[PDB]
């Protein structure tokens, strides 16, 4: 079933606001923002909202948002200093589906917005998020026009796009691959830009389906799309190293230059759930494939 959405009532100072944790009043304007969400910052910033923001995860603060590096630090998303978010005195902490298990925890500091994103219903999800946080602010016509902005994008992507063509994402971490399909965290490859995938049906889980090459050469994708965790954790193992193999070298996509290494602060830390970020990996997306 599709995630329930975040729904709001206006209560004049204030929003009532219910998301699938849970129900929270949240001011107007809200003045002290820790942000969780690496997406959602990119939201701030479409939006002009930098001084909002009162704190981010320093530790995972990706470079395309270093404009916010002068920020106080809450930690990095999977190591949250519930100590910073306390004494930074916020009006509203959110969070995603990283931060979820923690919601008690934080709630008790102050009001927390849920934003994740559904996997199986992403651009619903995604215009949810945005919307609800411009109605806080009042800025519904302006994440408005973004939104129809980003429309266009995916019209212009998809007209580009090879029906004939198949395409495998996967993960790497260690010098061990996973795979995701449709409707996984990365799945707007397939459901929103059309790319064909070469398996419909690849067991969900947050980091994936362990493969091996051996099955990646089995499925033959003409497209690899490789999101090299590696980075994001800060392990000394790479992707380009993993995928020079002579398993994947018979593939057609090595053939033709077609293994594609995704940006993984995009990819995996944002996930999409920006202004920003969603508009940049479209564009990744559309020039990686034309
Ligand atoms: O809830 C999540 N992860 C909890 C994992 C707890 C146990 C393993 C923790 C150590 C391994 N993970 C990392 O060291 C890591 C570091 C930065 C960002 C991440 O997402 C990470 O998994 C989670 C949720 C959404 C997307 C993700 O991806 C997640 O993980
Ligand atoms: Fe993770």
């Amino acid at each position: 079933p599709a995630m329930l959405p975040i729904s709001m009532s206006d209560e004049g100072d204030s929003f009532l606001v219910k998301d699938s944790l849970g129900e929270n009043k949240i001011p107007k304007n809200p003045s002290k923002v820790v942000i969780l969400d690496l997406g959602i910052l990119d939201t701030f910033d479409a939006l002009k909202l930098n001084d909002k923001v009162v704190g981010v995860p320093a530790k995972n603060l990706p470079k395309y948002l270093q404009q916010f590096k002068n920020k106080p630090s809450v930690g990095g998303v999977q190591q949250v200093d519930f100590e910073a978010i306390n004494a930074l005195k916020p009006d509203l902490i959110i969070i995603s589906g990283r931060q979820s298990k923690f919601y008690d925890k934080l709630k008790e500091i102050a009001p927390t917005l849920f934003v994740g994103l559904d996997n199986a219903n992403f651009l619903s999800s995604f215009e949810n998020n945005v919307l609800s946080v411009a109605k806080l602010y009042g800025l519904e016509k302006e994440a408005l026009e973004k939104i129809s902005d980003i429309k266009n994008e995916i019209e212009k992507a998809k007209s580009i796009v090879d029906e004939d063509k198949k395409a495998l994402i996967i993960l790497t971490n260690s010098n061990k691959i996973s795979a995701f399909g449709p409707q996984s965290r990365f799945g707007i490859i397939h459901d929103v830009l059309g790319i064909n995938a070469v398996d419909e049906n690849i067991k969900v889980g947050t980091h994936g389906k362990s493969i091996n090459s051996e099955f990646i050469l089995e499925k033959n994708p003409d497209y690899i799309f490789v999101v090299d965790r590696n980075v994001i954790l800060g392990n000394k193992e790479r992707a380009q190293g993993i995928l020079d193999n002579a398993l994947v070298a018979k593939t057609k996509a090595a053939q033709n230059k077609k293994i594609i290494y995704l940006d993984p602060e995009y990819w995996y830390l944002a996930s999409g759930n920006g202004l920003e970020s969603l508009k940049t990996m479209i564009l990744e997306i559309k020039n990686a494939v034309k």
